[PDB]
């Protein structure tokens, strides 16, 4: 069985080059070639369309951003709140472990098999020409966001979110439609924004983050032997979360040569700015609790579990 894989990111991106490709090699080797992943040479549809591409059987495997589906992945938001996680590795592992233990029964990923979830690193506020040093500096900025938490944060701090998938960021910024972008560090470089962006403000534990899901068509999974199904599952979940998180973190760290290099004015959010953002976003947790209750899950348990686990990992 050869599983087709569609990606809406360039093949050189961390997610593909340093996560999905090595992961596919792990699957091949662990099933003696009986299961392989074939990366299709083009995206088969637009980024948000990738969930349905899998569900409809157009491709066997993909990754989807939880930000790209307004209303549909509300339960993932516990993992991406402002100021909550130092690295993609710790957040990915804690996000998956929490989702697997408490949230799977809510069926947010209806119609496909959910293999695993990961998160990227700390979100940064990047802008083309306008520094962000006090809360008022966000007012009116048109900021490209994925959607989801990034969008919730942009709106809360008084910016005007432009919710579009990541690959649109270069066009929107280069043409001056957007004033800025919420991205993790690596994206500054992989999306080729570092000759446009001149300003960045970093926040302890991130301004926000985003989670992705790796999914497989259910009929395709059913084509594997029981042993190979078990193997694919063993190589997914927490194992996948760690593999992906490590890729993101490695790319984030590489990107610091550009962040720290002098052409970008690099700001560390001061205590006043952080507190102003906390104050604007203070209701987000209760919003998530309310959604958790609506979905029939143990909100306080899941939230407490995630926090305990990420705090420990981060140590
Ligand atoms: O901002 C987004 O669109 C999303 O979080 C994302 C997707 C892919 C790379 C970086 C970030």
């Amino acid at each position: 069985v050869e599983l087709t894989l569609s990606s809406w990111l360039p093949p050189t991106h961390a997610v593909v080059a340093d996560f999905l490709m090595p992961w596919g090699e792990e699957i091949r080797k662990a099933t003696d070639g009986r299961v392989t992943l074939r990366l299709l040479p083009k995206a088969v549809t637009n980024p948000a369309g990738h969930f349905d591409a899998v569900r409809d059987g157009l491709v066997d495997v993909t990754f989807v951003s939880h930000a790209y589906y307004p209303g549909r992945f509300q339960l993932t938001k516990f993992a991406v709140l402002p100021f909550s996680g130092d690295t993609a590795t710790s957040r990915s592992i804690a996000a998956w472990d929490t989702y697997e233990k408490y949230l799977l029964k809510a069926d947010e990923h209806k119609g496909v098999r959910l293999l695993g979830i990961y998160a990227h690193g700390p979100g940064i506020a990047f802008t083309t020409s306008k520094p962000v040093k006090q809360i008022g500096d966000f007012q009116g900025l048109k900021i490209r966001v994925g959607g989801g938490m990034a969008a919730d944060v942009a709106k809360a701090v008084g910016a005007s979110p432009i919710a579009k998938p990541a690959p649109e960021s270069y066009e929107l910024l280069s043409t001056g439609v957007a004033d800025g972008v919420f991205f993790p560090a690596e994206s500054l470089v992989s999306f080729k924004l570092d000759s446009i962006i001149r300003h960045a403000t970093e926040f302890p534990g991130g301004l926000y983050s985003d989670t992705h899901a790796v999914i497989i068509n259910r009929d395709a999974f059913a084509r594997l032997s029981k042993q190979d199904q078990d193997t694919l599952v063993r190589l997914s979940g927490r194992h996948l979360a760690e593999l992906a998180g490590r890729a993101w973190d490695t790319h984030d760290a590489a990107a610091r040569k550009v962040l720290e290099g002098g052409e970008i004015e690099l700001v560390k959010a001061d205590d006043a700015l952080i507190e102003a953002v906390r104050e604007r976003t203070k209701g987000f947790e209760q919003a998530w609790l309310d959604a958790a209750k609506a979905k029939g899950i143990d909100g306080p348990a899941a939230l407490a579990s995630f926090r305990a686990e990420i705090k420990q990992l981060d140590q």
